[PDB]
């Protein structure tokens, strides 16, 4: 049959019918294979065996790796799913399941390797990286070749017994949506060679006819042992190239080990694999036909490489070659494809020139505009090597010239842009419309779909081609039939309109009528509207939702605006297609829901509105631009340029060589996504700070100013007496930051006042006069204030250190982080494991973390998943030796003719440089007597001044803390964690507890709770939550805790204070609520007060220290809960969706025996 | 001075100096490195900033390699040592510490990887596995090599920001024990570039100058990212020169990126990497002097590849090349020297044909007679391909024949073989004798000594040389002056007085 | 115990006097835990397969004491001595069996055969010291003894790597 699928799902759909068991971790961009995967079992489908699948999740890739070992040795047919960071831990077992020759597919969304930075993009760097392995490799270039190499590679490898990566390029493939000839698994068994998945089984390891394997050898029988697979290696290309034969037999589709495309008699020739074949050939067929003797080879089995198989595709007329390779081996003479191309085309003779160069590195475009630049640096009289394409490389000049644009889409093939809002339906509702088209057209079919690195409100470009031919298109579009804006705060921000054809549609979403289009869009598009002479449509969709009653959801009416303009099929046919697939989604919801949506499309058809516009709009005229405001160098020439959608167009020279970014530039993105934002009401508010503290954003802040401060204050700038001795004869506001705001409200919800001081109000009512609020209270001198930091209002009058952040509206995470930096944030040190507190914590170009006035802030870093506890123990080992270092010149200053006050603050320093109070107070004097003391020296005396000068900043105690989430700490880097804890060193660990992989969408976790539904845990986790405090506390001088804000602010404080004071390891397991867990995220911190009153959550705190002092060291915070523990779990989505009795009473068992077992270290 | 060590504590002598921080797990071949450095520390030797080195045990190669990462980013100059499966692991740190031109310096006794079964014997699997991290890569040949070498890499790092892996082979090189010339401490502190050390310190992460490191990256920047780090990697090959001779003004031993031995209108020329340099370099003497137009190019900085440093030492003559590769890659072309030979010579328009073949897995032996054999494939009609030297396949017929039994050990050189029992002493004694024979005469003294995997019982062969000229001989002894059998069992048991002269 | 227990070329795991002996088999240093659990899942699926096979033989014309001794190897084939007692009566009674069956029966049997030796139910063992199960692999055995499945882990406590010489 014909199905609309992503390389991802055809990848599993022959992976499932040929697999038995399936040991995985998750990792972006192959996790959703094992996702779905993981669905079919649970529905039951059967595979070649009549067998559901069985997919077991682990620690790890390299548990995953280890597990497939296992199964395969013990006769079980098995695959796995995996990429990048992941691909890498299974690489010492890949070495063990080659070298015992076991049939295996390794299914790899090809994904760049962390280096300078994390990416999640596609690259070959991943594959390159096990080239070495002994596993075959086979690269697949579409969603259809996906489909069908996946089962060339299952096929091959039960007959060579050599095991399989089958890679396809990660997003750009696994994620590009593509109708589709999908394999029937009753044909995939009709071709499987069963005699040889039975001498399988009997190889395996049994006990009632045993083997051994894996022995130790010496150097007697090492090497020829190792040589004694070379048989194998030998046939395996001859047997993949039958089994092609065998898939060509049954679908039509003739692949082989090197395909060739192009003139036969073609002198310039491409040799490249994975998508960019496709890109590649597509531009062939336009240069061939224009009459350039062009061609390509495509790499189909890169490991074993076939000589023979190479050269008979090779036309005798080559002449030039160049090789692209989708990686980089810096360094390197060449990188890997063309290294192999040089080598063969060596030994037969050939007298070749070949040339290598890079495209594509994480998932840079590559379009045939830059496939002809390829092909003229051929044609050059002296080409290139070791080039670039996609980059503008002005530092090492490596880059190919993009010459020309040539457009070389198939005539006939429709294309559209789809401007949406995170989350607005846009992306699905156009998923849906590929699945129509595909469905009841003989067109062809594809999508794809550009994301944000911002969680909620950011940017989405959905990207969809219809045409009569196959769409080779791996490459976004250039040149757009219908460009549709669902967001009208885009107009004037972003340039919809590039690249849009003569004639062709615009079709946007606001209230505007013809009349006001003259002033709301910018010149720029009336006049690409007018030359273009385009066919302008608008329509309010957010009216029509209103009235029917589907608030403010527009993803219904604007895919039935677009069908009745697009002219792709019949109008009165897209109408039963769409009312049809409103069923299927909305006919669980009730009959009320389901007729709002039908109305939804009747609405949407009478409502679309065309705009004659006058044809003076294509002489209309910029205006003015305001004078812009002199900005860092760095946000000018970096962050504008990026969130302006112009990244691409950044030359090298632009970036450092090492990934170094600076820290504070999330201060100048103001995006202004809230709805609502807080309204303060001075005469109920007591002035607690609360609000301050829960804030995921810090958008909201209290505010300290002497009278003589407030003068050039607005008029609305409305200020209260500051309560407090501390804060005597000063003014006290409350101040939200507006553009900032994200309008969760839990700060209206956490305001304890009897009448409500914070109220939300919408924000284009009072962004203008709040922004000048906001911008004196930014303003505002510092205030010296001795409000005692270990209180909640105290600590809320310190500088937050982190700030707005990307993390979603009402976030768990960062109200924690934040106030870390406004208790310690001065003198810290953070090493950040991968996941979402990596990705709102350090997403390329904007910087949450900053400075305070004197410049010091949190220094960040993030290794890897795995490896983040090992990485903040060498910072810690690393800055006790720079205190040593700096501690024997201050030893040494004791010797010397230096004054009696700079001898006095250097003996305090010696005696206090591990106390962080102490060691500020003298560190601080001692640069107060520097520039002084250096004066009145010279000689070595004056150097040995200079030495401590230039180590000035080690003299205060730095704080290193370990920040990861729980799939971190309990899975991949529990191992890491539990040893860095056994150490002893001086490192906080705090652990952001969500129970689930939040960042990868929501997988399952050692730390998600008995009954709890997550992705590989479809009908409930049945083992219960493991208790990472409780193997903590096996050590005895690790300080544990068990923190909740929502539940209680000042068992938090107490908790934070101890662990850092501790001198020796702390862990802190922060209950951080999430998006995932089905939630009001308003209520954030009210779900945390009653996890804790429901038995769900514990506060306890496990001290050391009281030990020594003959005290019990555990202390339970919280004893006997007043909440329900059954009815807690009905308030979040990820456990009423079970509904599976049976796991909500082993829930509560479980809580009831935690709680008492606490009762016991207690007592 | 003169002393007697072998690979591994002349490593561990210049890491020790080098480094303030080492965070290890132990792993055969490459664990007395780390063992030796830990005992320094509690006998309080002081490295060149004056201080003990700190050794910091992990759970494993990957807790290991993350803390080199946090000690780096953090200010603290950092070393390791690590082998085979342990080098796998550290794989992924590897990446991000070169991507972030952190100095660094892995020392390596390159051991095989755990295939069709595991081996704790040397060959460059591991390390080759690496050759795409971005880390630099630079072999030693030679127990003196591994003590020069180590200098070079320390030195270098620092001025050109690319990590090392300085790697020697498992136990033919890292247990190996030879009397060799030790560079003082002070010597090497005059040797280092203090701004550059500083310039370093200025990098740390630190809360009083803050910065971001580690970020995640969308496809508009990523791909120029990796490509600014590009003059760094061009200036390494200079760097490594530049330090080279530094280390030459003050030994007299001159290193170079590729390095050349034999005739100089030499016609078949092998090219080679690590400890096999030593065994082609003694047999290349003995075929030149007799009359054959052969010689020998040693890699010494196989990453980055210096194209230009490669053609400077291949002579005009070259017309056959025979490149031998100490790893395995299963269904590949040609192992990875192989493949950049003939990568470098296409681009250069040379033609010259160019043979590949594997050596010595899992420490399999390789003496001048299998040199010899792979000279005389390059002499015939049609030189085998893809070849194997050192085993008999009679399956697929990839090993060379060895038509003839060549000495090649230089006149004047006693070789002493020692028949002992599992810990009855004598590889014991046979280590003080090589230390009172190198200590109190002008002679060269190697030792080299044959273990079983059995703790107590097994038999052992200890391989001892004395000469007045440098002793290349890295394989077992062919023609012995002396043969001792330690133990009566074995008379009728082993072919004790095999080769004696 | 993976040096002691396989070093090539002498094993020191042998067989009884039917040929019945612990294969053994050791991958990386990292990875037993995870390794053995794999294992448990294979045997679990090869018990499946065989057990699917023999309902099947319930529903086809075999001898009643055949069909007796199914009945009693699939109500315990999850307990070791039961699932011996009923299965080595199926091994008896396959031969005699086979020779009385043509056409599709006698492919079943001949079916059930093929996998007999995954009617006793097997035993799972997982071997190392404690610096695999209380450093490298300690993560991987953590998890596996998380997942409750069924497999046995002996750590071989010397306090110390007493392989790589005492560490
Ligand atoms: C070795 C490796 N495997 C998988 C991944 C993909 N990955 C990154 S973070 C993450 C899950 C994050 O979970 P958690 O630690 O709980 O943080 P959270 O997002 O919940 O805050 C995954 C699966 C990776 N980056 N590296
Ligand atoms: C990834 C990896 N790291 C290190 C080693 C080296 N190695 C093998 S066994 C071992 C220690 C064995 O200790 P233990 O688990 O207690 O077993 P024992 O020999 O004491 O019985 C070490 C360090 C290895 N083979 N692989
Ligand atoms: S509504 Fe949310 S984001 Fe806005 S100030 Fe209040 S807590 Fe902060
Ligand atoms: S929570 Fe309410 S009462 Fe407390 S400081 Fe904020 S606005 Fe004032
Ligand atoms: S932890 Fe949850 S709420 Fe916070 S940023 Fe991640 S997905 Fe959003
Ligand atoms: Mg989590
Ligand atoms: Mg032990």
């Amino acid at each position: 049959p014909k199905q609309t699928l992503d390389g991802n799902t055809a990848a599993a759909h022959v992976a499932y019918a040929m697999s038995e068991v399936a040991t995985i971790y998750p990792i972006t961009p192959s996790s959703p294979m094992a996702e779905i995967a993981d669905e079919w079992a649970a529905h039951g489908r059967k595979n070649i065996f009549g067998k559901t699948l069985q997919v077991a999740e682990m620690q790890s890739e390299a548990g995953a790796a280890g597990a497939v070992h296992g199964s395969l040795a013990a006769g079980a047919l098995t695959t796995t799913f995996t990429a990048s960071q992941g691909l890498l831990l299974m690489i010492p077992n890949m070495y063990k399941i080659a070298g015992e020759l076991l049939p295996c597919v390794f299914h790899v969304a090809a994904r760049a390797l962390s280096t300078h930075a994390l990416s999640i993009f596609g690259d070959h760097a991943d594959v390159m990286a096990a080239r070495q392995t002994g596993f075959a490799m086979l690269s697949s270039a579409s969603v259809q070749e996906v489909m069908d190499l996946a089962l060339v590679a299952h096929l091959a490898t039960l007959k060579a017994r050599v095991p399989f990566v089958h890679f396809f390029d990660g997003f750009r493939t696994s994620h590009e949506v593509q109708k589709i000839d999908v394999i029937e698994y009753e044909d995939m068994a009709k071709l499987v060679d069963w005699d040889a998945i039975r001498a399988f089984r009997q190889r395996a390891l049994n006990p009632e006819h045993p083997h051994q394997r894996g022995t130790a050898q010496n150097p007697d029988i090492y090497f020829q042992s190792r040589e004694a697979a070379n048989p194998y290696y030998l046939a395996t290309p001859g047997i993949v190239a039958q089994v092609m034969e065998q898939v060509a037999g049954l679908t039509g589709r003739h692949y082989h080990l090197f395909d060739y495309a192009g003139a036969p008699d073609a002198e310039r020739v491409i040799v490249s694999m994975g998508s960019s074949c496709e890109v590649i050939e597509e531009t062939v067929n336009y240069l061939v036909e224009k009459g350039e003797k062009v061609g390509l080879i495509k790499v189909r089995l890169f490991r074993p490489f076939s000589a023979e198989h190479f050269l008979k595709v090779l036309p005798a007329s080559v002449k030039r070659i160049a090789v692209l390779d989708r990686t980089k081996e810096p360094g390197s003479l060449g990188e890997p494809l063309y290294e192999d191309v040089q080598t063969v085309l060596a030994e037969h003779g050939k007298n070749i020139l070949v040339v290598g160069g890079r495209y594509g590195l994480g998932s840079k475009e590559f379009n045939p505009s830059m496939v002809k630049a390829v092909f003229d640096n051929l044609a050059a009289t002296t080409p290139k090597n070791k080039f670039t394409v996609g980059i503008t490389d002005d530092v090492t000049h490596t880059s190919l010239e993009i010459k020309e644009h040539i457009d070389t889409s198939p005539k006939g093939t429709f294309r559209c842009k789809f401007f949406g809002l995170g989350s607005d339906g846009t992306v699905g509702a156009n998923k849906n419309s590929i699945k129509i088209i595909g469905d009841h057209t003989d067109m062809y079919a594809q999508g794809y779909f550009v994301y944000d690195s911002k969680k909620s409100g950011g940017v989405t470009i959905s990207h969809l081609r219809f045409g009569k031919q196959p769409i080779q298109s791996a490459y976004l579009i250039d040149q757009a039939d219908l460009i549709a804006c669902h967001n009208p705060s885009y107009v004037g921000r972003y340039n919809l309109l590039e690249g849009i054809k003569p004639g062709g549609i615009f079709l946007l979403n606001s209230t505007w009528s013809a009349e006001e289009m003259d002033s709301r869009l910018p010149a720029d598009m009336k006049r690409t509207i007018a030359t273009k002479k385009l066919k302008f449509y608008n329509i309010d969709a957010v009216k029509i939702a209103q009235e029917i009653g589907l608030g403010s959801r527009i993803n219904v009416i604007m895919q039935t605006a677009f069908f009745k303009i697009a002219n792709v099929i019949p109008v009165d046919e897209a109408i039963k297609y769409i009312k049809d697939s409103i069923v299927k989604t909305y006919g669980k919801k009730g009959d009320k829901i389901l007729n709002m949506n039908f109305a939804a499309v009747d609405r949407a058809l009478e409502a679309l509105e065309e705009i004659k516009y006058p044809a003076s709009w294509a002489d209309a005229v910029d205006e003015a631009a305001a004078t812009v405001t002199e900005e860092p160098e760095f946000i000018q020439k970096v962050l504008r340029p990026i969130n302006a959608l112009k990244g691409d167009e950044l030359p090298v020279s632009t970036f450092t060589p090492d990934g170094v970014f600076p820290v504070g530039t999330t201060k100048y993105e103001k995006r202004g996504i809230a709805v609502n934002i807080p309204q303060w009401q001075p005469e109920n508010c007591i002035q607690c700070n609360q609000c301050s503290l829960v804030c995921p954003h810090a958008a909201i802040r209290p505010y300290l100013a002497k009278p003589a401060d407030l003068a050039g204050a607005p008029e609305t700038f409305v200020t209260k007496d500051a309560i407090g001795k501390e804060a005597a004869g000063l003014k006290f506001r409350i101040q939200v930051s507006p553009l900032d705001c994200t309008g969760c409200g839990n700060c209206a919800d956490v305001c304890p006042a009897k009448v409500k001081a914070l109220t939300m109000v919408p924000l284009e009512e009072v962004t203008a006069v709040e922004e000048a609020n906001y911008n004196f209270a930014e303003q505002l001198p510092e205030v010296k204030v001795n409000f005692n930091p270990a209180t909640v209002k105290g600590s809320q009058f310190r500088q937050p250190l982190l700030e707005f952040s990307g993390a979603c509206a009402g976030c768990g995470e960062t109200p924690y982080v934040k106030l870390v930096t406004q208790l310690f944030g001065d003198r810290m040190i953070i090493a950040n494991a991968t996941g979402c507190s990596s990705i709102w914590g350090g997403s390329a170009p904007a910087c949450p973390y900053t400075v305070n006035r004197q410049g010091h802030g949190p220094a960040w870093a993030s290794s890897l998943f795995e490896d983040n506890a090992e990485f903040g123990y060498g910072m810690a080992l690393a800055v006790a030796k720079r205190q040593d270092e700096l501690a024997t010149a201050i030893s040494k200053a004791l010797e010397a003719p230096v004054s009696a006050a700079f001898k006095a603050a250097c003996e305090g320093w010696l005696a206090g440089k591990d106390d962080a109070d102490r060691s500020r107070e003298y560190g601080d004097r001692i640069k107060a007597l520097l520039p002084g003391e250096i004066s009145q020296a010279s000689g070595e005396v004056k150097d040995l001044l200079l030495d401590i000068d230039r180590q000035k900043d080690y003299l205060t105690k730095k704080s290193i803390w370990i920040i990861g989430g729980d799939g971190w700490a309990y899975d991949i880097g529990y191992g890491g964690l539990d040893h860095v804890l056994a150490s002893g060193a001086n490192v906080n660990v705090l652990v952001l507890d969500t129970e689930v992989y939040s960042n990868t969408g929501g997988q399952s976790s050692k730390a998600t709770q008995t009954g709890a539904v997550a992705r590989f845990a479809a009908g409930g986790k049945f083992t219960k939550k493991k208790d990472l405090g409780l193997m903590a506390m096996s050590y005895g001088y690790v300080y544990v805790a068990s923190v909740a804000m929502g539940a209680s602010h000042s068992q938090l404080m107490k908790a934070l204070i101890e662990a850092e004071k501790y001198d020796g390891p702390s862990l802190i397991i922060a209950y951080a609520p999430c998006i995932n867990h089905g939630i009001n995220m308003t209520y954030s911190q009210r779900e945390a007060k009653k996890a804790v009153e429901a038995g769900y959550w514990p506060l306890y705190r496990y001290n050391p220290q009281l030990a020594q002092e003959g005290k019990n060291p555990f202390i339970l915070d919280y004893k006997t809960p007043t909440a329900s523990f059954r009815d807690f779990l009905m308030g979040e989505i990820r456990y009423t969706s079970l509904k599976a009795e049976q796991l909500f009473a082993k829930a509560e068992a479980d809580a009831k025996a935690r709680l008492e077992q606490y009762k016991k270290l207690a007592e």
